[PDB]
DNA sequence: CGTCCAGTCTAC
DNA sequence: TAGACCTGGACGG
């Protein structure tokens, strides 16, 4: 997912796990080529927070949980299929690659990182990816100034629809969002990134990088609401994959949707 | 059946 | 920077 999806996953984990207590190890699937999670505790709480296209879990042991241990942080990137589900222990989904198990008393559940295509990754540190810009959702001012302050970067030589996927500057923006953001302002996709941004030294392209993802979060759904959780989202799209929209391929063969003028660098 | 389509991460 | 990395759904013979 993109920014809003990671945000909604974080919200789901905090809400679902709020009154749960986990115990045991953190079981990785043998099939998953991500790291073993070396954590085990008689009783620990799980919480989440998001930043752009990253999600941090914190495993926090209870007072007197054994063994004595500091809380452990994990950072996930979801790839294309990543997600969290809370299921009964005995009905793990296909492709649950990392599982955390509730501790009795009560229904024996499993919080699962589910990732069909296995593009999602997790790291033991708790650190955000160095290089990643500030979050378009929760760090708008930082995000905005990081762009305007660095227009001389080679990244802004690229056309705008290519620049918007640079997670050094648009941490959280992915394919549907660049399409929907550009369509709101009718900015040609293959306009030169530096040229579109020097025009602002009216909601503008950088406000919309904040406000458009925020519209998706405020919708809810996407597996964290209530596959009809996607009804609203499908109806909310104005561009991405819509009848009578144009669509090219950027230099990395990613599909950009737009109306009218492709712009000078197609 | 068959083929094509849907964000990094790292080796060249 | 391409290509590699993966599964399943959507769409066509």
């Amino acid at each position: 997912g993109q920014g809003p999806e990671l945000h909604l996953a974080s919200q789901f984990v905090n809400e679902a796990c709020r009154a749960l207590v986990f115990g045991g190890c953190v079981e990785k699937s043998s099939v998953s080529r991500n790291p073993e999670v070396p954590f085990e505790s008689s009783a620990y709480r799980i919480s989440a927070s998001a930043r752009g296209k990253e999600l941090r879990l914190i495993l926090s042991p209870l007072p007197g949980a054994q063994p004595q241990q500091e809380p452990l942080a994990l950072v996930f990137r979801f790839g294309m299929s990543g997600s969290f589900q809370l299921v009964p222990r005995e009905e793990l989904p296909r492709h649950a690659h990392l599982r955390f198990y509730t501790a009795p008393p009560g229904p024996r559940l499993a919080l699962c990182f589910v990732d069909i295509r296995r593009f999602g990754r997790w790291d033991l540190g708790g650190k955000w990816q160095p290089g990643r810009g500030p979050c378009v959702l929760q760090e708008y001012q930082q995000f905005r100034e990081n762009v305007l302050r660095n227009l001389a970067d080679k990244a802004f030589d690229r056309p705008i629809c290519e620049a918007l996927l640079d997670q050094r500057f648009f941490n959280g923006i992915g394919n549907y969002l660049r399409a929907e953001i550009l369509y709101r302002l009718k900015i040609p996709p293959f306009e030169k990134a530096r040229s579109v941004l020097e025009a602002l030294q009216n909601p503008d392209l950088l406000e919309l990088c904040h406000s458009v993802p925020k519209e998706v979060v405020q919708l809810g759904g996407k597996g964290y609401g209530s596959e009809e959780d996607f009804a609203a989202f499908r109806a909310w799209l104005r561009c991405y994959g819509m009848p009578g929209m144009s669509s090219l391929q950027d230099r990395h063969g990613r599909t950009i949707w737009f109306q009218g003028d492709p712009g000078p660098l197609a």
